[PDB]
């Protein structure tokens, strides 16, 4: 689905002919506007000190915001490592203990946009052992949630911990809770290689029935579209045991790395999706309009706007605006 239209030779003479088209997969992690809330939640304003791998019983690192060598603002989440130097934004320690250690870190596109692989949330001082991941379709005003993550799901959420590798083709859309990334490894994931694995085989042989499914089985491709998502984080890592209350500065978040891959939403109508007027926006085709191609172009109104289809394959149905 790399060709919106082609220059083709019929028994009647050369014409245009139309397919349905998508735009390449891109880095999303590139496009991302950062929030981290609430306000005070970054370690470093007041300076503070905290538990280091180097320094992990003088505890004598400090977190100072004003000194760019010792500062870990939000945009060290999405920065280019070089090797042996992770760079993580890092939160307060967990003085404020029994009251809870929480960080809402929400991602914004303002453009809806198509998960095409798995969503990866590295931690350099222990993954959660409670957090929420949400997602919205309609920038921010709205908040679902997407996956759950606990040590133990039920004691958390009252959920049945369970993997996207264990789903049926019947229920690939349904949110879970899962342990195998917060059980006492930096890497916290939303699986979406693996659901895509239920129709298209471990090893991804069968696109075919994907590219169908995709089309035919309702709530399926919304599963993979968003315009954000929110980590909600809600408990940091216990090391396997009770928080030792004589050494807080032990406890806090710290993520070098939050990869998001996927492609702009543009309804099967365009193969080119771009910055236009400070946000990304589809470079439609079909004779459609609007950022997604959600519409007709104002003299192409003589038929009711339809969304282009993968199907039939491998080229499927522009369904243009007439
Ligand atoms: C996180 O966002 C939720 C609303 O989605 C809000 O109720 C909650 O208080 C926020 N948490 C913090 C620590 O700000
Ligand atoms: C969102 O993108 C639209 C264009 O699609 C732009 O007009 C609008 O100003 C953007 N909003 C923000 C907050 O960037
Ligand atoms: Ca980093």
């Amino acid at each position: 689905y790399d060709i919106c239209k082609s220059w083709v030779t019929t028994d009647e003479g050369p014409t245009w002919e139309f397919y349905a088209c998508q735009p390449k997969v891109m880095r999303l992690k590139d496009y991302v506007k950062v929030k981290v809330e609430p306000s005070g939640i970054t370690c470093g304003d007041p300076p503070e000190r905290f538990c280091s791998h180097e320094n992990p019983y003088l505890c004598s690192n400090e977190c100072d915001a004003s000194n760019p060598d010792l500062a870990h603002p939000p945009r060290l989440m999405f920065d280019k490592e070089e090797e042996g130097l992770a760079t993580y934004w890092q939160s307060i320690t967990w003085s404020r203990y029994p009251s809870p250690l929480e960080a809402n870190i929400t991602l914004s596109w303002n453009k809806t946009v198509e998960l095409t692989d798995d969503v990866v949330m590295t931690f350099e001082y222990g993954r959660p052992t409670v957090m929420v991941l949400e997602k919205s379709l309609d920038n921010g005003r709205t908040w679902q949630p997407y996956q759950f993550y606990a040590e133990d799901c039920m004691e958390a959420f009252g959920m049945s911990a369970r993997r996207a590798r264990d789903m049926s083709s019947s229920s690939a859309h349904r949110v879970l809770c899962t342990e195998e990334y917060s059980r006492w490894e930096k890497h916290v994931r939303f699986e979406v290689r693996d659901r895509f694995a239920i129709f298209a085989g471990p090893d991804l042989r069968n696109m075919d029935n994907l590219y169908t499914r995709l089309e035919s089985a309702k709530g399926l491709k919304e599963f993979f579209t968003l315009t954000d998502l929110r980590m909600r984080l809600l408990r940091p890592a216990l090391g396997g045991t009770y928080v030792q209350r004589e050494n807080l500065y032990k406890y806090f978040y710290a993520i070098s790395n939050i990869e998001v891959i996927g492609r702009c939403k543009c309804n099967l109508h365009a193969n080119l999706c771009s910055m236009r007027e400070g946000s990304l926006q589809c470079e439609c085709e079909h004779n459609t309009t609007g950022p997604d191609c959600g519409k007709c172009k104002k003299n192409f109104r003589t038929r009711s706007w339809r969304a282009g289809s993968y199907l039939p394959l491998p080229h499927g149905s522009p369904n243009a605006c007439a």
